[PDB]
């Protein structure tokens, strides 16, 4: 899935997929972590247990900051999945901040990156796409405690 970009060989990020898109998608990922609110989903996420994905819906409103605990418990749910093997997709929508913060993260948690180098990585796999200043504080916040 072409939207679908890989930050290691487990989880990629990506915009939120369309209903239609729903059948591809699937075939292609075990989990997913839905970061979009109820007010920015154009389906119900049972549509994604219809077609044997499994869900994490952890709502971040847009260009705003997760908690760092809200950060830590999803790190620690994608960790589960890929310890099973699993395939996990990390999405949100519009400017992508959101996924965007939680794939920084991902590489801090996963792999011991330090967040500057975490940074670095994530941008080049999106160009244009940033992180506010509040998901930069949260962020920093993960790497003081990581």
């Amino acid at each position: 899935w072409p939207s679908a970009k890989f930050i290691d060989g487990r989880v990629a990020f990506s915009r939120m997929p369309a209903e239609r898109e729903l059948d591809e998608v699937a075939r292609d990922f075990d989990a997913v972590v839905v970061l979009v609110e109820d007010y920015e989903l154009p389906y119900s996420l049972d549509e994604w247990e219809k077609r044997g994905v499994e869900v994490l819906h952890g709502p971040i409103p847009d260009f705003t900051a997760p908690s760092v605990e809200q950060l830590l418990e999803i790190l620690r749910w994608i960790e589960e999945r890929v310890r099973e093997g699993k395939k996990v997709l990390i999405h949100c929508m519009g400017g992508l901040g959101r996924s965007g913060t939680v794939g920084v993260a991902w590489l801090m948690y996963s792999r011991g990156l330090s967040l500057r180098e975490a940074l670095m990585e994530v941008r080049r796999k999106r160009p244009g796409a940033v992180e506010t200043q509040e998901q930069m504080e949260v962020l920093k916040e993960l790497e003081e405690r990581i």
